[PDB]
């Protein structure tokens, strides 16, 4: 399926080496999908060129250039670059419908069914139920949602900072509306979520198809012994899912770039 | 409507302060519904007084006694005594249909909409927002819900070992089906999620019709000093709601059986 992507996003080095697992794990679960990453110039060559190899697609957004549609709402919401960057996702026209995942998630299964879905369809946040998180997302591109969002983007902010707060302000009738628009919380489940309710981990996430790396520490800020095969100093298997993908695929990878 | 009723429930003096609050809280936004609370022997009398004065009906309810149909799955699962007596919200059967509220939830606004719904309709949890959380469900008494939630109380217990566990259990296609099964979370807002994430509750919170007391320290466990009008040593203002209503109302009443 050519016209659909799994579309994911780094702005530097640490999230290309997420995204690099993530694009990894999408291959290794067989997607049928094309495989795209929004990449800015601040992502180094060396990691874009790991990624032009896992990734069929390699997007360049440089939304510090006066060139770019999102500029100008930059300099008016600064603090809005990587919301903005993001949202260049819907830019990605060549496509007909995409899954949008943050370079800090991790595939666990195959997870092509979402393409079933719909605009916008998302999993429910852990902390505000009501919004659906952003990390992963079923969307359309388009230039004029695209351009609607920028315009929201401009006009109003978002709520929270980041990319979450203005999609649930865009796309505002997901709590209420179209169950088919709740993906299962197993297509993005924040690692978070391992604590602040370990019964229903237990219960339910033995079915995770996608973990979402929240909180301070990202995967690879963390030290993996690759004898033990786990990180050190936590319920620690996603993460030494990542890290292994990430030692076996991703670490080989770049390693042939210094020939 | 008399045929329709909040129900709540205590277990002891502690939550039936609660539960006082909740009624009178009820009472303060003018429901046209009924007030019915499942009480226990453990609930002293002056409390029950009270209760009998706040809700147009106590139901006293012993699990610990032999003739209690959820007493043989008590002793099969003695840490389900809570969830079992919760239960019994199932066998009002004089009510058509009931918004069970637990006794550390507060009203904050008239909710005589959720009689609108159908069971079982609940909000998300936050943590893991697939679930519902049972602190605040649109039910409808049926004697068979009631020993068919019996029956997997029994085989199976609580994946939580609390009541939100087997209600989930039971009622396990809320997180998949139908959009007006999921309560808004502002009508059963887990105070909790005023931390969890901050910028929705900036968002959003301004709407609460219910706010959920959860943690560890429940609103009675606070000090509250009646000159400033606020709870000390936090984002007050709802324990603050509560505490106000606690002393405006609950302390008065329970004072006039002294004499
Ligand atoms: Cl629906």
């Amino acid at each position: 399926m050519t016209d659909q992507a799994f579309v994911t996003l780094t702005t530097n080095d640490a999230y290309a080496k997420g995204a690099l697992v993530l694009g990894s794990s999408l291959k290794q679960h067989r997607t049928s999908r094309r495989l795209a990453v929004l990449t800015t110039p601040q992502v180094s060559d060396t990691m874009r060129k790991a990624l032009e190899i896992v990734f069929d697609e390699v997007i360049t957004v440089d939304i510090l250039d006066s060139g770019d549609s999102a500029h100008l709402t930059l300099m008016k919401r600064p603090e809005l670059g990587v919301t903005l960057t993001k949202l260049h996702c819907w830019s990605l026209t060549q496509y007909s419908k995409c899954v949008f995942m943050d370079a800090d998630t991790l595939v666990l299964a195959n997870i092509d069914d979402l393409f079933e879905r719909e605009e916008l369809s998302a999993a429910p946040d852990p902390g505000w139920p009501d919004c659906f998180n952003s990390g992963v997302f079923v969307y359309q591109p388009s230039v004029e949602t695209y351009n609607q969002l920028l315009h929201v983007a401009s006009e109003q902010g978002s709520f929270d900072g980041g990319d979450q707060g203005l999609l649930n302000t865009f796309f505002n009738s997901w709590a209420t509306t179209d169950i088919r628009k709740h993906l299962p919380f197993i297509y993005n489940l924040s690692s978070i979520s391992i604590f602040s309710y370990l019964p229903a981990f237990k219960a339910f996430g033995a079915n995770a198809k996608v973990v979402h790396f929240l909180g301070q520490t990202k995967p690879w800020n963390y030290t993996y012994d690759t004898k033990t095969k786990s990180v050190r100093s936590t319920h620690p298997q996603f993460l030494n899912v990542w890290w292994d993908i990430f030692t076996t695929s991703v670490v080989p990878l770049l390693q042939q770039f210094g020939l």
